[PDB]
């Protein structure tokens, strides 16, 4: 008797790459969890929804789920997107464990059928700017934004971080998604002499800054969050990428004990270096444990909460609001070829 559980995200549309990483990742779980017998005989069975990563196509999502009669879901991926369909899960009873989304507002607010097996921005954002205070050192500072729930609240968080450390910015401003002449944001950094920015939002802005910026003889150091480490960002700014700093996972893809997985996925041709492969990956492991269990959402939040979880991230526990114990971000040094390395 298949169990359908669906997978949602942004397969289509300019953020379009994270789909593509969590797709790789279910569709490896869901194949590696049938192959030993699937829960108690019962198989796996994904139903793919996309949101684009737009508000207003998650909450019809969403409500297609409801209809749908599915009552897991692994997704959505953007905060923006999840936040207003988790409201709706919570309503109708539908268990939800986000791989991606960080905006910690999300497990904030007393829901008890929302998990994450990704960390949190209210961790993020600090990590950020403790290795800008304590390694960096930078004279005059930006921070730009998209003006988005998760950009915006990472740039927030790291000005704040920045003022309470006595750190000199200069300016903080937030640009339009979608846009992609940067311009006159070069020639602000160029007349005000900046030597390092942070941007809170996604690769396809970051990458054009990025290309534009350097084409325009900036030397600037630029860092963003674990959404602009990504292939797409190299494919975009090409060697404009090297020298650019990220937090974000631990590779997964590299721990020894995860090698098959990585075979697997080359072995179609698919890429199982993205964060994203991983953290989907180590939900429906999550999930999994939680329906050998029970059917019943609500029972299978209570048993993660109480319990945790071996996954290809390593054992997961979870506290009372959803969110993973002990969770950390890196800091990294991205590469134009999409590779990452511990920063210094
Ligand atoms: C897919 C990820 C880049 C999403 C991001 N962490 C967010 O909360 O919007």
């Amino acid at each position: 008797e298949d169990i359908k559980v669906a997978v949602v995200g942004a397969m289509s549309g300019p953020v379009a790459q994270y789909g593509d990483q969590e797709f790789t990742g279910a569709e490896q779980a869901v194949a590696d969890i049938n192959a030993k017998g699937g829960i108690k005989g019962n198989k796996l069975q994904i139903v793919k929804y996309d949101d684009a990563c737009d508000p207003k196509q998650a909450v019809a999502v969403a409500n297609k789920v409801v209809n749908d009669g599915i009552k897991y879901v692994i997704g959505h991926l953007c905060s923006s997107s999840t936040q207003p369909a988790s409201d709706i899960y919570e309503d109708e009873g539908i268990l939800m464990i986000t791989p991606a989304a960080t905006a910690p507002e999300l497990t904030a607010r007393g829901y008890q059928l929302i998990l994450r097996t990704t960390g949190l921005d209210s961790d993020q954002g600090p990590t950020a700017a403790k290795y800008i205070l304590e390694k960096v050192k930078p004279q005059r500072i930006a921070i730009v934004h998209d003006k988005q729930q998760y950009g915006e609240g990472l740039a927030r968080a790291v000005q704040d971080g920045l003022k309470k450390g006595n750190a000199n910015v200069v300016f903080f401003d937030g640009i339009t998604a979608g846009e992609k002449d940067f311009s006159t944001l070069v020639a602000r950094l160029k007349k005000e002499n900046i030597d390092f920015v942070y941007y809170g939002g996604y690769h396809p802005e970051m990458g054009q800054i990025l290309r534009q910026a350097r084409a325009a003889g900036l030397k600037t150091q630029f860092m963003g969050p674990e959404g602009v480490a990504n292939v797409s960002l190299s494919n975009i700014a090409g060697e404009s990428a090297e020298g650019l700093l990220v937090t974000k996972p631990k590779n997964y893809d590299q721990v020894p004990a995860n090698k098959p997985i990585v075979d697997a996925i080359k072995a179609k041709k698919q890429d199982p270096s993205g964060a994203f492969v991983w953290t989907t990956y180590a939900a429906l492991q999550s999930l999994q444990a939680g329906l050998n269990q029970s059917d019943d959402p609500a029972e299978i939040a209570k048993y993660l909460k109480a319990n945790s979880v071996d996954t290809v991230m390593g054992p997961l526990t979870w506290d009372e609001k959803g969110d993973l114990k002990g969770f950390e971000f890196g800091v990294f040094d991205w590469h134009a070829n999409g590779t990452a390395t511990d920063a210094k």
